[PDB]
């Protein structure tokens, strides 16, 4: 109970501490007040039944990331191929990494349970590190492929729950 949240806390508080200079200062202040209520809302019993889902998605970060991926360059292979703005591995690499950075601030989103607090707190925290990035390609595509790749992990009933949390996200960033 409380470990499998501590292994989410963990989870996020080392994505802030990696991603901190990249992100922005700005989105460092949201990210950090997104976990307080998230530890708020856990010690009182807040929209709990979410976290069995975050905790799949959590474990298997990678595995999301990398069939996104995959989703997103069949969809459009001259991002990869030569000529690409994804064929250098540096920035084939700082895609990826952003991308793992955007799905963990939506599973942040998605334990938090309430709309309310990702509109006003998580939803910042993204669009702020969306401008601190910069150019990140296909951004709003990878996000549909990171909702698509994560909803593979999950029941009819466990989907049903988490799709209009990434709908949420994909709407708001147009």
């Amino acid at each position: 109970g409380s470990e499998d949240f501590q292994y989410a806390i963990d989870m996020f508080k080392k994505f802030i501490e990696e991603a901190a200079a990249s992100m922005g200062p700005e989105a460092v202040k949201y990210a950090k007040e997104f976990l307080k209520l998230l530890k708020e809302y856990h010690k009182n019993g807040i929209n709990n039944r979410l976290l069995k889902i975050a905790l799949l998605l959590l474990r298997n970060q990678k595995k999301i990331v990398d069939k996104a991926s995959q989703d997103l360059w069949r969809r459009h292979p001259e991002l990869i191929a030569p000529g690409g703005i994804a064929f250098s591995q540096r920035d084939r690499a700082l895609c990826l990494r952003d991308y793992g950075w955007f799905l963990i601030l939506i599973v942040m989103c998605l334990v938090s349970g309430d709309k309310g607090p990702i509109e006003k707190i998580g939803l910042k925290c993204i669009r702020e590190m969306y401008n601190s990035l910069g150019v990140v390609p296909a951004m709003m595509e990878s996000i549909r492929c990171l909702k698509e790749a994560s909803l593979s992990l999950l029941d009819e009933e466990d989907a049903n729950e988490t799709a209009p949390y990434f709908d949420y996200i994909i709407k708001a960033m147009s």
